[PDB]
C-alpha cells in the first residue's frame, strides 16, 4: 500500500498536469472566436510605429489620449497611471506584444474590470471616434480595451482521499516497525538469561561428573 498502491499519487496525478493543460487552452480557443475581441485584437497589431512613437515622446497628452494609454498599461497588471511612468511602458521590449496576448482571464474582476469601465469605458471623452482623433495608435486600444473588459464578463474531492488511505497506511507501517522492539528487547531480557540457565548447567555438569568420579574412589 506504500509501494503499489501509495504509487497511484503518480498514476492519479496524470490528471493534475494533463487535465490542467485543457484548463487555460479551452478557454483559450473560444476566446479567440467571439468576434469582439478578434475583431480589435487585429487592429491593434496593424498600428503604425509612427503612432506609438510620437505618443512616447509627447510631454503633455491631450485627455483622449492619456486615458486610453493609462487603461491599456492597468489592464497589464500596472496599477500605475501617472502620465510620466506609463509613458515608458509604450515602448518597452514586450508592451505592444503584451496586447494581443492579453491573457483575457487575468481581467481581475474585484478592480481591474469595475475599474476600467467605470474609470474609462464610461468616460465623456473615451469614445472610439474621440480617441483616433488624437491619436491612431491608442485609438484602437479603446476598442480593445472595451473588447476585454466587456467580454470576460460572460464567461479535489476524490484525491485527498489518497491523503486519508496513503497516510493510514504510511502511519501503520510506523508502528511495525516500532513493534518490532516489543519482541527484539522481549529476547533482549531473553538472551541474557537463557545464557544464564546454560552457564548453570555446563558448570554443574562438572561438579556432578566429577563427582560420580570422586565417589567412585571413596566408595573403593
Amino acid at each position: 500500500k506504500q509501494k503499489d498502491a501509495r504509487e497511484l499519487q503518480v498514476q492519479l496525478d496524470v490528471r493534475n498536469k494533463e487535465i490542467a493543460v485543457q484548463k487555460v487552452k479551452a478557454y483559450a480557443d473560444l476566446e479567440k472566436a467571439e468576434p469582439a475581441i478578434i475583431e480589435a485584437q487585429e487592429a491593434v497589431s496593424t498600428i503604425k510605429k509612427k503612432h506609438l512613437d510620437e505618443i512616447k515622446s509627447l510631454p503633455k497628452p491631450p485627455t483622449p489620449v492619456k486615458l486610453a494609454m493609462e487603461a491599456v498599461c492597468l489592464m497589464l497588471g500596472g496599477k500605475k497611471l501617472e502620465w510620466a511612468d506609463i509613458r515608458k511602458k509604450i515602448m518597452e521590449p514586450n508592451f505592444i506584444t503584451s496586447i494581443i496576448n492579453y491573457d483575457t482571464k487575468k481581467m481581475m474582476t474585484p478592480k481591474i474590470r469595475e475599474a476600467i469601465t467605470k474609470g474609462y469605458l464610461e468616460d465623456p471623452g473615451f469614445d472610439y471616434e474621440t480617441v483616433n482623433r488624437a491619436s491612431k495608435a491608442c485609438g484602437p486600444l479603446v476598442k480593445w480595451a472595451t473588447a476585454q473588459t466587456y467580454y470576460s464578463e460572460i464567461l479535489k474531492l476524490k484525491q485527498d482521499e489518497i491523503v486519508a488511505t496513503i497516510t493510514a497506511l504510511e502511519k501503520s507501517i510506523a508502528t511495525y516497525k516500532e513493534e518490532y522492539a516489543t519482541l527484539i528487547r522481549e529476547t533482549e531480557q531473553i538472551k541474557t538469561e537463557s545464557s544464564k540457565v546454560k552457564n548453570k548447567v555446563d558448570r554443574s555438569i562438572a561438579l556432578l561428573d566429577n563427582l560420580n568420579s570422586e565417589r567412585g574412589r571413596w566408595e573403593q
